[PDB]
């Protein structure tokens, strides 16, 4: 490291949990909570909170590549497989939450719904009469088509269409009967931290096309009511990324830690610092290297978000137990 950064270790065929939990760890607010919480009750192996503050106090104070098992054994993906039939968000989910619920009823209560819930309305519009519905729809991830989509913007573009319900597929519109009519999705919300995975792997082969993604992403257009106080520009903050066949591939993420364009390679034990254009452009696809998620982070959130975390923030009752650990292990 001539990063200040340290690696997590190849244990196993855990696919894009490594990026993901050096994405997670880099979401500086989010660490800082996972630390406060109460686990001291916890059991030392069942606890995925408690394997969680393990990972993350490694990845902050050790100069070796940090072990991921325990994480893995506590909740329960331990098999070839677990990791092959699900999604990334999935694990993402699973981690977020245990986390959440831990947090229920202490001071950091909400922490991950703050961070990256989103609010959109799926309506539904009839074309021969007066009905409409319109409801609301929590998320904390979205996932992005790509196959024919030269960038990022046409994907949202995509994403909210109008998508018409006729013939097979005709609309029940309860005392108006079966309709003609059209429906689509709309924003109200976007939150701090944005998660966007790109629908590359589908139904099971790769899709290796090219697809474009900026630095720095306007979404005030597919927003219902836009803030003149609070626009919607986002900053990208992590490319977690898949090299090779639709069987069988290398994953790195890159990410740029504090927010300031400083890019960094992490490659499960080896860190680097890498160019603006390896982190982004050369990910674009189209040799068959490209990204799967990225994330990206509100301009007017960037700072709390990446909030600096020091020493000083881990409670010492933790770090205790964390060290007792450390010597029941160095025991051999
Ligand atoms: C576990 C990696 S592997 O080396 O074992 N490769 C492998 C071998 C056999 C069968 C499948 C794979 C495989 C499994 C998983 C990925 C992968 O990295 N993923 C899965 C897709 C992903 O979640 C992104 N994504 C999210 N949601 C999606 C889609 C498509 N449609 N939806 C709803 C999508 O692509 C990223 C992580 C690669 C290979």
């Amino acid at each position: 490291k001539h990063t200040g950064y340290v690696g997590l270790k190849n244990q196993g065929a855990t696919c894009y949990m490594n990026s993901l939990l050096q994405t997670l760890f880099f979401t500086n607010q989010l660490r800082k909570a996972v630390y406060m919480m109460p686990t001291e009750g916890d059991d030392s192996s069942k606890s995925v909170p408690l394997a969680l503050q393990r990972v993350f106090y490694e990845l902050q104070h050790s100069d070796k590549p940090v072990g991921t098992k325990k994480l893995t054994k506590s909740f329960g993906w331990e098999t070839l497989d677990s990791f092959m039939q699900h999604d990334v968000q999935e694990l993402c989910r699973v981690l977020l939450d245990n986390v959440e619920n831990k947090m229920k009823g202490t001071c950091v209560e909400g922490t991950i719904p703050k961070l990256f819930r989103g609010k959109m309305v799926s309506y539904i519009q009839c074309k021969e009469v007066d009905y409409r519905s319109d409801r609301r729809e929590d998320y904390y991830d979205i996932q992005l088509s790509i196959k024919g989509k030269k960038n990022i913007f046409e994907s949202f573009v995509d994403y909210v269409a109008v998508e018409q319900l006729d013939g097979d597929n005709k609309y029940d519109a309860g005392e108006h009967g079966l309709q003609e009519a059209e429906k689509g999705v709309k924003f109200l919300t976007l939150p701090p931290v944005l998660h966007l995975q790109l629908m590359r792997f589908m139904y099971n082969i790769k899709i290796n096309d090219r697809f474009e993604f900026p630095e720095q992403l306007p979404l005030d257009e597919f927003l219902q009511k836009t803030d003149p106080k609070d626009p919607a520009n986002y900053i990208l903050h992590a490319v977690l990324v898949h090299s090779g066949d639709n069987h069988g591939g290398h994953y790195v993420v890159y990410l740029n830690p504090k927010g300031d364009g400083k890019w960094c390679k992490f490659d499960d034990d080896v860190v680097s610092r890498c160019t603006k254009e390896e982190a982004i452009e050369h990910n674009y696809g189209g040799h068959c290297t490209n990204a799967y998620m990225l994330v990206y982070i509100r301009e007017s959130k960037l700072s709390e978000v990446l909030q600096a975390v020091t020493d000083h923030d881990i409670p010492q009752q933790l770090v205790e137990r964390l060290q007792e650990e450390k010597r029941i292990e160095a025991q051999k």
